[PDB]
């Protein structure tokens, strides 16, 4: 089978082979497309494990030597007596930077190979958790100078054993509702912040505070810890031009770490995976500052602009946008802390899922994320065509634990 | 069988019960999804189900549906379908599927106005001259000063394919490419190939950078042919800003009457290849794509230039930043010319509305998120934040291949 990709700007073409090797569903069928929505045992597990090793030796040019076939038998074997098996290292490696060679969402794929893997399963405990996510944090931040990386947690079993951490990100800023009925800080988080302060957390009801971690670890109640203060780098946004930016009282924090998605290697599940790497402007300037339902911040940028806010003809909200991104890669850049913004990352993809065609036969993307927030058109992932299709290993999203826990 | 779509900034929540009637493909299957593509002589027996189809919707929705002139008219279509292997429609019914085709174009932003739209019946054309004559009073109709309106105007329905009617024209005002022998391109490099076509078949070409191109019509399937349209008739907007007095400078300026004409319009069955229909512009058409667009007139370098804007490092988004004031300019000139235009901002809320609405009314409202979120600030429309169901439903507006790769020339 083939299936072309034509890219309107440079009418380049690309054929996609790597789509046969699809599996699971999309959420869409021969009557309906639903690419814009958020999100639509021993026999099982067999043909999955084989499945993924098949992958993982052919991929070192091994396929079909003894050595495959013997750890093909060896966790053939181990299922049959244990309902489930361990990962080599080697293969933890290859099946979470895979994972992350499959994100169809992920714009800065063009580095997934440049992974740095934290073997966490033999953790136990909260505290455990802690001291693992701690080390991880600091790795990758690297004094200003990220570097990708990820912890992995023991494997679910019987899925009431599940390591999970409540955080959606391992830094967040908390968020608070006044009787007022507005909301401080941010928003998205509440409902969490709600959940850590009936735990105990003591919220120091700011607007940005730095939300305490509630790990949870073999299916225990989960406990909360205070990231060290002296491992959370932060930088304090400022306006190249606009000395009354500094003004408006905002900072984020540099390092982008999600934790609340679930990684499928061989069939086996990792409920708590936390995995990090770096920003991309836009992430923080136009979704988290400007989106109505964060930080809603183009109101006051705008004023402060004095521009004419009458009417929707004068485009006030799209000055101040781009002023609000400049001084958000600015502070970054001049803090020296990792950062890209999005005509570099997208054009980044692209080479990315160039050398993807020709390597591997395709590129799994998904266009309503690939794409920015803004200048949307300007950037060249606009004009890419791309497939959308899910390959193992992968990152799935997975209920809220405190949806699902059995306290 | 019911669907769910979530607005992420509001929270709210509209079932979907309309893609039940969805009758062709998308392109897509449970294994993948081909969203982000760009495009993934009917048989007697394959015509009467269709004309039933549409017979059915279009009584349906005048509250008629199974009455004597129900039946009759479909016993009447069946019929003539019988002996002559096709059937004309009712003026009330070609109006009807016009309305409705755009009614289902799930490409479109602008659907809230789908009802007020004015409808040619140009069916009784006959040749590229009659063609010309029509096309003219619709472009002055459309116009009116400034005041745009909406409409449409469709020729004969194909019939054996081989008397095909047909606007060679992409748009039916458009301003010319010229490739030269530099490797450059001056104009609109969008149309470089038809502007050849037009010289190769009699056109004498200006040569200038917004030199409106001559129609080429084909009528009942014979050689196209060449008319101007009447300067007079071609309302144009001369770009400025409004704090930028370098801008004019620029030697910037756009037609302002959008009037697609290469699409194929389906009603019952039918197929009509000549059916220009035109509105009236969104900003950012002008604003972000026909000048920022790479492949168009490529202005960026300039306004920022022109700005000052440290060009050095991407990271300072110059591009960003020019593109916002170009955009204002286009929005600013059409404004002072008092020729209607809509902003990203109003016309993407509007059609928030619009889409609720017609998920109370119609169960559903198909739509192309890749399209109808705007090219530029996009997270701050509300389209971006609401999710959408696209499938298709006719009467509707298809592509079609371009005529210049399929006529067997005279
Ligand atoms: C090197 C720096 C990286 C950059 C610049 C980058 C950028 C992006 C961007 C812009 C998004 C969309 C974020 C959003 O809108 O919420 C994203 C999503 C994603 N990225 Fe990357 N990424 C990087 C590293 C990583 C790493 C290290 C992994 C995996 C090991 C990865 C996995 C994902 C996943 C799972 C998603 C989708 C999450 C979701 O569905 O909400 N990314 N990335
Ligand atoms: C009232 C003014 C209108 C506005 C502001 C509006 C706006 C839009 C915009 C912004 C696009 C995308 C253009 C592009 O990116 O190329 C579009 C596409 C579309 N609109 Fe409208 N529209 C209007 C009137 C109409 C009318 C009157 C019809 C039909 C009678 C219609 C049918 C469609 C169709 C068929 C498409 C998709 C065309 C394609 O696939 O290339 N629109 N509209
Ligand atoms: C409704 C729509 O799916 C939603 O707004 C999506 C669109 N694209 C996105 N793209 C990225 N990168 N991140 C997001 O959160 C979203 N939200
Ligand atoms: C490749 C991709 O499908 C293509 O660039 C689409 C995206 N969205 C669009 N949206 C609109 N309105 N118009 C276009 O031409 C496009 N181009
Ligand atoms: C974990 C690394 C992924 N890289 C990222 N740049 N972002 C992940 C999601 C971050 C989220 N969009 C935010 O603004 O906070
Ligand atoms: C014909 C009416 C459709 N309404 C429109 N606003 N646009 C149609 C496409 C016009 C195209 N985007 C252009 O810039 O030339
Ligand atoms: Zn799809």
């Amino acid at each position: 089978r083939f299936l072309k990709v034509k890219n309107w700007e440079t009418d380049v073409v690309l054929t996609d082979t790597l789509h046969l090797k699809s599996t699971l569903e999309t959420g869409c069928t021969e009557h309906i497309c639903m690419g814009s929505i958020m999100l639509p045992t021993k026999d099982q597990l067999f043909p999955l494990a084989k499945e993924f090793l098949d992958q993982y030796y052919s991929s070192i040019k091994r396929f079909g030597s003894k050595a495959h076939m013997d750890r093909l038998e060896e966790v053939n074997k181990e299922i049959e007596s244990t309902s489930t098996y361990q990962l080599k290292d080697t293969e933890l490696i290859y099946g979470a930077k895979h994972a992350w060679r499959n994100a169809s969402r992920c714009v800065g794929r063009i580095q997934w190979s440049k992974l740095q893997v934290f073997d966490a399963r033999d953790c136990t405990t909260a505290h455990g958790m802690f001291n693992y996510i701690c080390n991880h944090v600091k790795y990758a931040t690297n004094k200003g100078n990220l570097r990708s990386a990820i912890t992995i947690f023991p494997q679910r079993t019987d899925g009431k054993h599940d390591f999970r951490v409540w955080n959606s990100q391992l830094i967040r800023y908390a968020g608070y509702k006044q009787p007022d009925g507005s909301t401080l800080g941010d928003p998205a988080n509440v409902q969490f912040t709600e959940i850590c302060i009936q735990q105990g957390w003591k919220a120091p009801r700011g607007r940005f505070d730095v939300l305490p971690l509630l790990l949870q670890a073999n299916g225990n109640d989960p406990e909360l810890f205070q990231i060290p203060p002296e491992l959370v780098l932060e930088v304090p946004i400022r306006h190249p031009k606009f000395d009354w930016f500094k003004d408006l009282g905002l900072k984020w924090y540099g390092l982008p770490a999600v934790s609340n998605m679930l990684l499928e290697i061989g069939g086996l599940e990792f409920s708590a995976c936390p995995f990090s790497g770096w920003y991309m402007g836009t992430e923080i300037g136009v979704r988290d500052y400007c989106d109505n339902s964060r930080y809603n911040i183009l109101e006051e940028v705008a004023k402060k602009m004095d521009l004419d806010m009458r009417k929707t003809s004068s485009l006030w909200k799209d000055q101040a946008l781009v002023e609000i991104n400049i001084a958000v890669l600015y502070s970054f850049q001049s803090d020296k802390v990792t950062i890209v913004d999005h005509h570099s990352a997208t054009e980044s993809f692209i080479k990315h899922m160039e050398n993807e065609y020709r390597c591997r036969g395709g590129c799994p993307a998904d266009w309503v994320w690939i794409v920015p927030p803004m200048s949307g058109s300007i950037t060249p992932v606009f004009h890419q065509e791309m497939l959308n299709y899910r390959l193992t290993p992968s990152f799935e999203y997975q209920p809220d634990p405190w949806n699902t826990h059995v306290w």
